[PDB]
């Protein structure tokens, strides 16, 4: 399919940055359509590591045009910080990156508010990444936020910037008894970068309509994961954007009917960073082994990630929400050596019922229990394996089992961090 | 196609409630996926008028199951008010209506805030419908809002309700120097209706996944119109939800790939209620004639609607944003008698350029001018006409012209308020 979507089927960090970089060798565009710099996408090329946050993952490929679509809440400070770092490394970001004039802007008061609210919640804090994501969306939705378009006229921008900060500053000093955010530092920092930021603007929806018609290959790069979806996630322990496939259109302007293939990034074991329900969570040698073996540490905040077994019930909700076409099994090399592995196949509900669909809101997951199928692990190494033949039967069986339980083929398998330690059984672009 | 979407291609009020009711004769479900009770959908059956706001438009058809999906911000007060009215008229709402536990709740403080903010803006007020839509979305996105799910445990709901109102009450009395909203009246009014509201809950995304697989016919009913889309609309003179086709999935849980046909409701002349750019706006006998002949008055606030010529440039943006399959021409009978009619074919940009794509943010539409094609009107009456043969050539030519300029067939034509005063040239469900 020409229009390929690559998103996280779990709670983020499944390995989307790596697969996006891999698959784009044939792409004209890579588009980010939600989240902001809360995302941490690790790319490893010949052992050279790269972590992207706001810049899309096709930025290393000279042939790809990277696009930050309207759904992304854009932090000028973060954009600029990352642009400089990548430029120093011989990556001409300004030449490859384009951005939507409809993207809301994340500014410092957004971080003050995020922080503020996060303190206010006390023990019931969301565990947000401390970037100002939430607040920037609230503002968006509220129709008081600023967007890349507002920079088109500096005078009015200061006018508009002055009101909003005034507004947010009253709440911060008077309500959270917080320190105020300086209107003048924000105006200055921004104006320092406007012209560069402004030069990368393009009518993204019109560009994609044109790309669609030329039959160009387009790749949409998700951020976060299905269960963090503001609507369908474990509310309120979620992110503020729709991380599910439906956010592709709203977040870029491409008619929903132009989504040809939806690749679900599936990790092989589960992880979460932030608070929130997590049925298959492991608090023992084995989960400890998972974190350690998979080096599960937040690529954005550095926080240690919670690990658990693969939850096929949770995953089955992603299949339906995202109309998955196929899965990409990531980090199988991490399950290497375990005597046995297991899959959550159903949930024991606190009232006694055995169920196979997941609760919606966080509160409703409260006392849910997992029913697991236990399978043989494997001692042979699968690390770097580029062929299934190189995969031990137990691995193949596990693979087969995930397919059986979900009804979606696993079209790609990832056996390591490096771009090339992958098996493409079926390339989404082909069909 | 089994999954049919019916949305507004302009600024709302194109005639969606009527077409939804018409087309559902063959549907199993009708799903609302965004907006709340800001919508005003008029149905006319044998001359009996019905105006829906929050209840979907398939509620009059005994065979259809009406669903309020997660994207809709749900007002218990409005639901209950409308349920009672429809019940008194022999319509057993509780038997036909289902709703998502993931829908945020609109409560009185949401109206106080909407009002508050609307006053704060002064002359630059959005012209919001005075229902608490904006605030309920802000809360949603902020992760502090309440949802149908929170009513599942009354104790914690009061706990949760108490914090939020406290929060909103500080801002209202201290910042807007507004009157506070009484926590106890809100808790009581709500608890009075919880049990009824609660009984209509169902896992909407799972239901649609199951419906999809059974091949059942599903109709998604949009609210508002394309140019009011929070992202792609004339920001900030927009509504707070994505009114574009991409909001179907995020707002219901159906994978985006299951959208088979997207019907664009197209009015034949343009209207807007609320502030915001409007290039083809008419301030003369003819616009006056349009309002009067089309009885263009807000079906929700009663406000007079602004009228203008059909804007093919604006419409062409809806075609791409929504991946339209076909159009439904509505209110052609209203253009009857005019000596001549006209279509905006391009925009003269304030810097001299002739352009055919629309600006994004409101500020950018500021000095845009329309280039029109002027066409022969017609004296013959098209009112109630059920066949094209009954349409005069000038009408047919106009029709043909809209197709030529947009590239999308007009699959249905509406010649009046009543369900039956319509021509279905191509039924979306068939293909
Ligand atoms: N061992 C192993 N590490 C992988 C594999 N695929 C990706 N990684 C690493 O696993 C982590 C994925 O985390 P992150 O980069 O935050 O995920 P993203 O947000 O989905 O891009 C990164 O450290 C990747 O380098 C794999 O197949 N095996
Ligand atoms: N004259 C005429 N009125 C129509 C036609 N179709 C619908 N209407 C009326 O036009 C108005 C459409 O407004 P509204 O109900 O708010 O639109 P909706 O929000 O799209 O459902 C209503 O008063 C309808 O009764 C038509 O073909 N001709
Ligand atoms: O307001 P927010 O900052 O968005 O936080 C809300 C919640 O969502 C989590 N979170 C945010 N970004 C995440 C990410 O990005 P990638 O997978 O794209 O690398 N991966 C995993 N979890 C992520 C936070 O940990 C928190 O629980
Ligand atoms: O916060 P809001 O109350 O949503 O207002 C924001 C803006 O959007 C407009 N508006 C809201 N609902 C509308 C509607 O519903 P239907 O077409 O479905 O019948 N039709 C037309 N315009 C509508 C308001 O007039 C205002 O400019
Ligand atoms: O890659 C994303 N992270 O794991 C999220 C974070 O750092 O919190
Ligand atoms: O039918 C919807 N209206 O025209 C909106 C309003 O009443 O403001
Ligand atoms: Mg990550
Ligand atoms: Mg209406």
């Amino acid at each position: 399919g020409n229009n390929v979507v690559v998103l996280g089927t779990q709670w983020g960090d499944e390995g989307k940055g790596k697969i996006v970089d891999l698959l784009t060798e044939r792409a004209k565009y890579v588009v980010r359509y939600q989240g902001g710099h809360n995302a941490g996408h690790t790319l490893v090329i010949n052992g050279e590591k790269t972590v992207l946050h706001l810049i899309p993952s096709g930025i290393l490929r000279e042939n790809v045009t990277s696009i930050i679509g309207n759904g992304v809440v854009l932090s000028p400070a973060a954009l600029m910080k990352e642009m400089k770092e990548l430029e120093d490394r011989g990556i001409p970001v300004r030449e490859r990156l384009l951005l939507s004039e409809a993207c809301p802007l994340i500014l410092d008061y957004h971080v003050a508010l995020d922080n503020a609210r996060e303190k206010a919640r006390g023990a019931k804090a969301i565990g947000t990444t401390g970037r100002g994501i939430g607040p920037a969306y609230e503002d968006k939705v509220a129709r008081r936020g600023l967007r890349v378009g507002d920079l088109f006229d500096k005078e009015t921008f200061a006018e508009k910037l002055k009101e909003v900060m005034e507004y947010h500053n009253f709440q911060l000093v008077n309500y959270y008894k917080a320190e105020a955010v300086d209107y003048q530092k924000v105006l200055d920092d921004t104006m320092a970068v406007a012209d560069i930021l402004t030069s990368m603007v393009v009518d993204v929806s019109d560009l994609l309509d044109q790309a669609r018609q030329r039959g160009d290959f387009v790749m949409f790069e998700g951020a976060q994961g299905t269960l963090l979806d503001i609507d369908h996630g474990t509310y309120p322990y979620v992110t503020s954007s729709n991380t599910t496939a439906g956010g592709v259109a709203t977040g870029s302007g491409l008619g929903p009917r132009y989504v040809d293939y939806v690749l679900g990034i599936l990790k092989a074991y589960s992880t979460r960073v932030g608070a929130g329900p997590f049925p298959t969570e492991l608090f023992d040698e084995t989960g400890e082994f998972l974190c350690k073996q998979g080096n599960e540490f937040g690529a954005t905040t550095g926080r240690r990630r919670r690990t658990g077994w693969l939850d096929t019930v949770a995953v089955r909700r992603a299949v339906q929400l995202n109309s998955l076409s196929g899965f990409c099994l990531t980090k199988l090399d991490v399950l290497d050596g375990l005597k046995e592995v297991k899959l959550c196949v159903a949930y024991r509900m606190p009232d006694g019922r055995e169920v196979t669909t997941t609760p919606l809101a966080a509160d409703d997951w409260k006392g849910v229990e997992p029913i697991y199928e236990t399978m043989p692990g494997w001692s042979e190494s699968t690390f770097g394996v580029k062929d299934r033949s190189g995969l031990p039967q137990a691995a193949l069986n596990y693979i087969k089992r995930i397919e059986e339980l979900t009804g979606v083929p696993i079209d790609i398998i990832s056996t390591g961090p490096d771009r090339t330690e992958t098996m493409i059984l079926r390339d989404p672009f082909d069909a």
